[PDB]
């Protein structure tokens, strides 16, 4: 039930990771 | 703050997210 957003909320973790520099 | 210490703590926060994803599943 709540698996949709864990999902898109791990995604958006990584959106932020991807246009930060290393 | 610091950009180095925020994306290996995002990476941190992700990876122990995943893992609960994966023990849930």
């Amino acid at each position: 039930e709540x698996y949709k957003e864990x999902e898109d909320x791990q995604e958006r973790x990584r959106k932020x990771r991807k246009k930060x520099r290393s």
